[PDB]
């Protein structure tokens, strides 16, 4: 039976299939313990489920917030990306038209909105990302408020998924990490660890002509099933390959971020991404610019290291090496990389300044 990913038959079969529980890799942590200390101690290599919002500093509206309200705050005439799940093709319509669809009592289509970034709408002020995200995020920490280049617009997403909707396996753009909060309903995540062969398998799969006919989880040793219920929050680490299935109508909020715990994986994903040459819809805008700002901050931290005699932790120094490599790669090359370079940056001087500083540290 040659079925397509996201088809009614596929979903039907996917619902009945058995998966190792995410009990094996996903840590349950109360909102208050999810601190910079916790993250630094553990290294954010595994998904984290926070069952209850308390202590997260997450701000969301009450579950009494319906799809019709989203239409009201966002704007019924706003253009929105809509995935037809069963075709696995994307299209664009008015929010009001999707809403009309959502409230139909005989939907003949399976349609989701998963790309709706609402930072530029009246709905923005109803949602604030978890404090830990603000703490880890490169953009939040290191992208100046007065920058000439617009911040990456990936901070506040509203997701509206109907029953039996499916998003196929993917790595988030930029190897970015993610938080997902389920406001109403539930969402099932299928989580695959970014072990080196898994990433390599994922690239070959995603680049195969007939990937939409192949269930990726069939190719890996372990694909963990994680149900995220109403009121719960999931944090997905850099590089994890995941898909989702929505067992009932679901409303969720989400955001993407880069952080210093996963410099290596972030660059890896980015490289996979630039090879696949796909997407251009869910892409992490100005990933490279965020890296440039981080390079600057690093050079500024290495230097402060001389006034402190307090060397930099190994993972930052190794981050420096990775970013410097990427910097060298993007420059003297080539003609589109320049478009992501922040004002008043001297690419050549930063690179040499960082190489020396890394040199000094190792010595
Ligand atoms: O639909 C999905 O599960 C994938 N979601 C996204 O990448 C996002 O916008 O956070």
């Amino acid at each position: 039976k040659p079925v397509q990913n996201g088809s009614q038959l596929f979903i039907k079969e996917l619902r009945s299939r058995t998966f190792p529980s995410a009990e094996d890799v996903v840590a349950r942590v109360p909102g208050s313990q999810l601190t910079l200390g916790y993250m630094e101690e553990h290294g954010f290599t595994e998904p984290i489920l926070v069952p209850k919002k308390d202590g997260l500093g997450l701000a969301v509206p009450a579950p009494t917030f319906y799809v019709s309200d989203v239409e009201n705050y966002v704007g019924p005439e706003r253009s929105v990306d809509v995935t037809d799940v069963t075709k696995q093709k994307d299209c664009k319509m008015k929010l009001k038209e999707f809403v009309d669809y959502y409230y139909s009592t005989n939907r003949k289509r399976v349609l989701n909105v998963t790309n709706l970034e609402f930072s530029d709408t009246r709905m923005s002020s109803f949602v604030e990302p978890p404090d830990i995200v603000k703490k880890l995020s490169w953009v939040e920490n290191y992208w100046p408020d007065d920058a000439l280049l617009a911040k990456p617009k990936v901070t506040k997403y509203c997701l509206i998924c109907v029953k039996d909707s499916y998003t196929d396996f993917h790595i988030d753009s930029g190897g970015a990490s993610a938080w997902y909060h389920v406001l109403k309903g539930e969402k099932t995540f299928y989580l695959i660890r970014p072990a080196s062969a898994n990433i390599s398998l994922y690239e070959r799969w995603r680049s195969a002509s007939n990937h939409s006919e192949m269930f990726f989880a069939d190719q890996v040793d372990k694909c963990y099933k994680c149900i995220v219920k109403q009121g719960q929050t999931l944090f997905i680490p850099s590089g994890w390959i995941y898909a989702t299935l929505t067992p009932v109508d679901c409303l969720a909020f989400a955001g993407h971020f880069l952080h210093s715990l996963s410099v290596e994986m972030q660059m890896r994903a980015y490289e996979v991404e630039r090879r696949l040459k796909l997407g251009s819809l869910t892409q992490f805008p100005n990933f490279e610019t965020a890296c440039w700002y981080m390079g600057k901050h690093l050079l500024e931290a290495f230097k402060g290291s001389h006034k402190s005699g307090k060397q930099l932790p190994p993972h930052l120094v190794q981050g420096a090496k990775i970013l410097n490599g990427a910097f060298r790669s993007w420059t003297k090359k080539l003609a589109e990389h320049e478009d992501e370079l922040p004002e008043h940056f001297k690419p050549s001087q930063l690179i040499k300044d960082l190489a020396k500083e890394i040199r000094l540290s190792e010595n």
